[PDB]
């Protein structure tokens, strides 16, 4: 069970150097950060939207295409169509998603798009529609093209696939893919992916620690955000070093149910009728503004909206793009290309749309109640403090806050455990899929990830987080397109 | 020729009790009325829109579906494709439609949607588009699914169908349909339908009596609106008690022609060029605002627009839904599922679109002329007074007003004659279709209907009218869905 | 090589009389002009939009229709699919297009549509989108129906076609088409076409002479605009009287390359990033406003926008409609109906969109720089003066202005040479296609065309130009429809 170096070291080095250089000087890093962010987005952000817009076109090409009816492997599907869907529905709930779900509608209102007056009933009607855009069917649809390529590689070519290059053979020649070309590709990929995993952890953390501080009293400090990234890593090490994963799967489920439960709670207490009317009104907005939004760059007013939200989000999506499609691919053996397009979108969107319309209309009602001053809270304490204030403003606050705490807790564990497996896996040679990798390489990464998060938690602000991501997405833009093209050259000749 | 009691009495009783309870105390009723209206619409109005939205989706499923090419019975179609269409075109003209057609554009402008400044060129450009939405293809389309089910029941299953339950066997078992389940269903149905029939009569009446007052001088009073509901009933009794229906069909035609004639008059005098430019400009609005409107609930501004117009309409549509689909079904034997979807929509919309856009641009021009003060007219006299003032503001006023008067007149007769047949019919056992029912049961209902109308004419305002309807639509929401589902279970196994 | 009189004289006479009557009194003509313009557009302009809307529908009927896969002649296509496309791409660049491309975005901002505040960031974001509408795929698409009819006449019926009537046989009987019916048709056609050709020349001219004045110093006067219309005609006469056309084709190419070159220049110097972001943002606008715009008549605010821009442009399109479709038809032998629809649109739009988004974002940036006062320039000197100021505001102004000068120059030559051939051609009997017509009839027309242009250059303003066109478009409305219907009757029976 080797530790291939061409895919182990370049990551580790690069993450360390940059992570180090950043800890050295925070003030200066932040200046660099803000330089990068603004460049990429203001100069290039349009290419991101066009990416998503193409991928969308081709969800259609898949659905009304020639490979439309093609079956994804001969065998029958090893899941009940309902089990399958629920499996998608249940993947979507991350720690970090609770973060955005809870706050993003606020900024949508605070500083709106399309030159809208803030906190205007108008920027409010439009608030949730923008959620439904950024986490709607429209974005999920883009995944279907790679979800089908990985599906087809997996079963129609019975290919073994661990890293991005291992699919590239047809596009570039077994020569270059086995070579360094594929090694650079697998490295850029990994590095980008690492940052993402970290920034995700960085969102998760303050939610967990602000919760503790709320229930307990323990000041949310940095020496405490890092305390808990180590617990996570320790706790991780223990679970994996004990082959305890059997029970980790059982906790993951406890997580899914808790989150439906919670979402369900926030729904009924906050006022379904409203939520329904608001969700409805919102769908028509989405439907009518969709095209405007798909391509929004606000080039005259130069308000940052598209760049800071869409272009930031689109790019996060471009990163996690492969990790999911691979997952959508496995849970989906033996279905038809079209079966899958219609399924993943219907499924996932159900999940995403519920969340963001529940939490958002909660935190929106809170806004029209003046229960809490969200802006003054963010100002003096930081985003997460506010987020928790919007959960705690709820009836039976203490219990409600226990649910969230646990939820965020067991969720982040899941997350960590997950990043480590996948990371260790793409960095070890001669390892069968479904097999547990070397404990040292595994827990090893979990520390490097947890290290990234604090460095971002340290740098302070969201600008680090989003630069991290926007940067990440830049290589993956072409990685993704590459895999996609690869999948195409190799089905033009074999599928038929 | 029996009088089945399970479908005769529960109606009669319930209509009487409620009608009685309402006459007892008007002030208090109106308080109840306004309570119901606001509850249903503000809490539930969204589910109505979703209803229509689904049914729409499924006009597509019909058109690009599997039953797409299926023929609706083996025999050829007993109508010229042009006769057919004209038959649809000719059905749309009711008394009450003249009412809405004439006034509704005013309120759109007076109090507009989307936070628009009133009487702003802007709320004006959008005025007619909102007509074209509310009576466009989009709403007709929804009927196609039930129009096909009744078509299929009628011919592909050679089933005999008089009341909603008689279709339900497949969904619920011959047991329950024959039973009381189907009896409750047929009762809610009827009761709802009665109220509608009445409120329609309540719209018609003041148009007829305000016309009289204009031509003659006879004060439009309540003791006079009721005089005329009795004439209608008397006149009805005579026509039916004489088997005179042969000539009623001839008068119905005189009606259709008179209304094309009128519409045509108003068109050319008022200024075609404009009407064309306006109609055009309006179509694009409709086309671009369509999605916004489909789902509009105005949940932040809480202006009543969607709830008071759309939700009120939509629900009227859900009531008359079955009565028409059955009619579209019969006039349409031997056509293809798709032949019918494309036809009814094309046909009907032609009819509806012309009307509104004519009467509305008339009454719109009147508005930009300050010929008359519509608002002050409504204030001191009631809506209908204004409506008539917009007809009489026309050239050759007196003749013009004769045309309308007659039109409204012979039209309402038609209406009454119609409600009575249908009502008596769904309330008598062992009666073949196409056959004249018992004169007592027939004329009997015509009095109960005419009774409802005055009670509403009595209660004063539109709020009674729209509550009536919005209430009606509530059961029929599920009745309609039920029939629809029934039609589906039973084609999944028999059509093939 | 005869000079058929039925198609030579009525033109010549009519153009002369009207041209004469206009020179007699300019002040009065202009009063007539402005009378016509406002009548046609305000009363009828809607019918133009409807025209374009139908033809669009039927690009779909072609694409998803029955003639979808039909091949346009048996033989294979005598062009490389890339040669083909480039041939379309290369046709679009006229002199007159440089004019509109350069200025039109200004007025879109100066006086905007949809009740927009002028020079508002808002009327600006929407500026270019309106370009993308007026010269987008949407307008090209309308040509495909006639492009296919001429294609089919040419190869599927091996018919010989010189004038509009020669296609009409099936619609009207060889009797009437050979007759005068077809002679009136061919006359209205021609006359309309002449004016267009002229007004095009009238746009070209002041661009050429304002360039001279910029590089040289020679005052742009009227006695100079006419100097150069005679040079063009002289220069024309020489080239054609020498059978020199071999080298004219070579100069035409030099033109295409120069214009790509120029467009490319303006692109990179002005700031691609922006241009990209702006082009993007603009596509979404187009996509979302599309329906509103398709049918815009602004009937309440009665701002002239639709009538003065769309209805004017639409009508220009209705004239050149046949001349192009015939050309698209020839360059396209042996392709499939659908091959063509997808091809012409993709092709042409590529061309048009690039132009107008480059020149317009240049002239837009100039606006937000206050480099030049475009309004005050138009006021004291006339449109063209401004246009040139926006080219000359560019880096390396003098060379830049040489490129444009040459471009406009060799372009207008091409134009003139072209109008003369075609005109002489449709006015001479017994002349094979591909054959050079009589030098007297040829150069003869070039003087009559150049005469029209000055008469317009004389009358001053754009109102003459656009009335010219709008008037032209009126017969061609039905000519076009006629050809189209003819093509239909004759494929219903022969293609199969
Ligand atoms: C700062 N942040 C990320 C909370 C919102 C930024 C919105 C924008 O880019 O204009
Ligand atoms: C980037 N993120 C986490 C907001 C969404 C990534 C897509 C996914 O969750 O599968
Ligand atoms: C008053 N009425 C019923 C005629 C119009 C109501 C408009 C609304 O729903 O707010
Ligand atoms: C309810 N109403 C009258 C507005 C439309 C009912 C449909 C129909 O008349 O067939
Ligand atoms: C005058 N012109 C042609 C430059 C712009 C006219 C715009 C309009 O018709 O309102
Ligand atoms: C009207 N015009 C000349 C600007 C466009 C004519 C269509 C074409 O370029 O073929």
């Amino acid at each position: 069970t080797g530790i291939e170096p061409k895919v182990f070291f370049p990551p580790l080095i690069i993450v360390g150097i940059l992570c180090w250089l950043t800890v050295r000087d925070l003030d200066a890093a932040n200046v660099v950060i803000n330089a990068v962010f603004s460049y990429v987005t203001n100069v290039w952000g349009w290419a991101f939207e066009w990416y998503m817009v193409v991928m969308l076109f081709g969800w259609f090409w898949l659905v009304f295409g020639p490979y439309a009816k093609k079956r994804l492997g001969e065998e029958p599907p090893e899941f009940s169509t309902a089990s399958w869907i629920f499996m998608m529905f249940a993947s979507c709930t991350s720690a970090a998603v609770l973060f955005w779900g809870s706050i993003e509608i606020y900024y949508y209102i605070s500083t709106p798009p399309f030159g809208l007056e803030p906190n205007s009933t108008g920027a409010k009607e439009l608030g949730l529609a923008y959620s439904l855009f950024h986490w709607g069917p429209l974005p999920w649809a883009t995944y279907s093209f790679l979800s089908v390529a990985f599906a087809y590689f997996f079963f129609v070519r019975k290919m073994e696939v661990i890293r991005p290059s291992s699919t590239l053979v047809p596009l570039v020649g077994e020569k270059h893919a086995k070579g360094l070309f594929g090694t650079i590709v697998d490295n850029f990929y990994l590095v980008a992916l690492i940052f993402a995993m970290g920034t995700s952890l960085g969102l998760a953390t303050p939610l967990v620690t602000e919760c503790m501080q709320w229930l307990f009293g323990i000041p949310h400090t940095l020496q405490l955000d890092a305390i808990i990234i180590t617990c996570w890593i320790i706790l991780n090490a223990i679970c994996v070093a004990c082959g305890l994963q059997k029970a980790v799967r059982i906790a993951s489920d406890v997580r899914s149910y808790l989150s439906f439960l919670m979402l369900g709670w926030v729904f009924i207490v906050s006022g379904a009728s409203f939520i329904m009317n608001y969700f409805t009104d919102s769908v028509g907005m989405l439907l009518m503004y969709l095209p405007r939004m798909l391509f929004y760059t606000d080039p005259i007013a130069k308000g940052g909206f598209p760049q800071g939200w869409t272009v930031f989000y689109w790019a996060w999506w471009v990163i996690y793009a492969i990790q999911m499609s691979i997952f959508l691919a496995r849970i989906s053996r033996g279905r038809t290309v079209r079966e899958l397009c219609f399924g993943m979108v219907l499924g996932l969107t159900a999940s995403t749309w519920i969340l963001w319309t529940v939490l958002g209309s909660n935190t929106l009602l809170l806004i029209d109640k003046n229960i809490l001053n969200i802006p003054n809270l963010i100002e003096q304490y930081g985003v997460a403090r506010a987020i928790i204030e919007t959960w705690a403003a709820l009836p039976l606050s203490t219990a409600t806050m226990w649910g969230f705490f646990i939820l965020c807790f067991i969720a982040t564990v899941t997350l960590v455990n997950a990043c480590s497996y996948t990371l260790a896996m793409s960095t070890c040679r001669e390892v069968r899929d479904g097999e547990d990798p070397p404990l040292l390489v595994r827990i090893g990464w979990s520390i490097l990830v947890g290290i990234i998060g604090i460095v971002l938690l340290a740098l302070g602000g969201l600008k680090p987080i989003q630069t991290a991501i926007i940067a990440g997405g830049c290589p993956l833009f072409f990685v993704n397109i590459m895999v996609t093209l690869s999948f195409i050259k190799d089905a033009k000749q074999n599928w038929k």
